[PDB]
């Protein structure tokens, strides 16, 4: 299904389950799509929820609009989906870049009384280095990623999931070509332009302010061996800044743990949601 | 192209060939799409037919609707496509789950005087074991498939075509990465929920009644080494229940024979159809 | 986005950049899509251009219409895109089959005064061997490709990019699975019938008349180790037929040079366009 945003973007989304069942809205990471949530969507459907997941603008099946690739637009696009379906008050779950999107959404759209939120290996508070965040990674790494997206996206989208994303580069770890390919697939159908700007969006946006204002219960799930988003600089700090945040640490887990450790993550996610 | 069903589902379809040429409507298997018919579509176009192939609900490019994943809905979706294109009286060819769809369609929509039908490695009469079908497979096997679709669909959709589907697991057979990849691709663009429910639809639906009522000529094709749909409990029985049915057995052929043995299957399909 | 043609075909296209910026329209090769221009689109966006790229009928995301798979229709489809977006007078860049499409467009749609054009490893003047073109390739070669598309498309679409297309079959050249898979991917989402007929369209259409009539500045780029479109019977001859055309030779370069040698191809395209 599709919804047209205020600025004319076509946002694709999946909406499964009873119309009146409690809702969980899932927000995917960079440079993926709603297809990255298969395991979670089926698990929560089987546990009584209506599940919704949309493709970020320029990602997956959503329109490849060339501009507006920043957290504020991402958040407003979320607002469009929510209002379109009338799913205000839903629980919002965000992975990686999607976690930033969730936080920014809960910050600029308080009119939507979101029940609870879950940040899984999310980018907040900030990934880039600034005088306020000296622990932020150097742009050179991000600028480099943008160069890869611009000059060899097809291979770069193989390298990321085949190496650091799922921890398949660790010793004794058996890689899954299906999982690698699906990551790659979701990336290739998206816009190179949206993904290019998207790196600035998830790496150079400061969510410190937003985290401090969120009063709802928020669970932060982070693997201590996350090679893409810093466990301490992002996860631990995020849980600390959130007034009602709680941290859930997973030893040795990778960035893509919701896929490679679906059972564990889903069970813990459900426990938190049911309070 | 798309047709909107009575219940609001968008069904994607392909329609190639002269508008007034005789029609062959192809029905794909689980968990694929109309793209799985490439070889047949071009073969029959070259042999004077108009060919139509649609994506089952929640499969390929069709709407990822969360419910209605059963044979009755699959059949009514076919009716929508047929009515939209005005292709009543066509020949219908179904592969695997698609074979069950063809049978249910003919049964629920007798108004459409289908000319003939071909069931290839099709699921009828009933795949699962029950008190009425002692020779079927235990439900646990299908529950296992559902579990795979629910927790590791991306790899599972590699395992099936790389192993049992095309017989590539048979020592000595040369696998095709392109064919494996295309199977996987069609599966991944479809809905995990549609595929999850779809397993129950194809393995636990009894088509005995539908088969007994089909009076048109029907050809049942089946490889005797089908690792996906047991030859003895499907093709053999379906052919006998069909009043005007006939069985065509292919020794050593896999479930996906229409793809790996296109020349032979296309030639035999044509002989029966034309 | 999409535009509906006169004959009811849905043509998918990408349109990126400031609405008021100078336009460059890219035309992809067989059996690909607009996604094949990733590297070029981002490079020109960075240089202040508005870039447009559409999927040929029956290719990529465009309608899998069963007929009209010939150069005249491809050209009329271009006309529909141009009129829809109001991008008359833009620069047109076509690769391989796309090169033929550009030339046919500029010929049957003179009302649009295209500024300049670039033909990269383009099919003109005529690929197949005929009495008038004794230096062409025997038709049997193209009949072979058609048979592969009809009975072994999934694997054939792996073989072409893994072998001759990018020169990965040359000694000492390392292949990119991501690039091979992306070529394969774009081909599989397109129509087998459109691709089957498309072989006749690109290999047996004579563009001599069109070429002799184009007065605009045109740059003909061609690698001399192109295993898909013979250098000597294409680019060399096309450059001479064009009243204001010039040949740019890339020694040892493959057919898919815009992808494997993006830095060089982009720089030369930019220099020519602003010349």
């Amino acid at each position: 299904s599709y919804v047209t945003t205020k600025d004319g973007v076509q946002i694709f989304y999946k909406d499964w389950g009873p119309r009146d069942a409690p809702v969980i809205h899932f927000h995917h990471g960079w440079p993926l799509s709603a297809d990255d949530w298969d395991a979670q969507l089926l698990f929560f459907l089987a546990h009584g929820y209506r599940v919704v997941a949309h493709d970020r603008r320029g990602h997956g099946r959503s329109s490849q609009v060339w501009d507006g690739h920043d957290m504020d637009h991402y958040a407003d696009d979320v607002a469009a989906v929510v209002a379109h379906l009338g799913i205000q008050g839903a629980v919002h779950v965000g992975h990686s870049t999607g976690g930033g999107e969730v936080v920014r959404y809960m910050a600029r759209h308080p009119e939507d009384k979101v029940a609870k939120a879950v940040l899984i290996a999310a980018v907040p508070p900030l990934m880039v280095q600034t005088p306020g965040n000296p622990g932020g990674l150097p742009k050179s790494v991000f600028d480099g990623f943008q160069a890869q997206v611009a000059s060899n996206r097809a291979q770069f989208y193989r390298d990321v999931p085949a190496g650091p994303f799922y921890g398949y580069n660790r010793p004794g770890v058996e890689a899954s070509e299906g999982i690698i390919g699906n990551w790659w697939r979701q990336g290739m159908i998206g816009s190179a332009k949206a993904h290019y700007d998207g790196i600035v969006a998830f790496s150079q946006t400061d969510f410190t302010e937003d985290l401090k204002g969120i009063q709802q219960p928020v669970l932060v799930m982070h693997g201590d061996d996350d090679q893409i988003v810093p466990y301490e600089n992002s996860g631990v700090l995020s849980a600390k800044l959130l007034p009602n945040g709680a941290l859930k640490t997973y030893k040795g887990y990778p960035h893509g743990m919701p896929t490679t450790h679906a059972d564990v993550i889903n069970a813990d996610l459900l426990a938190f949601i049911r309070s």
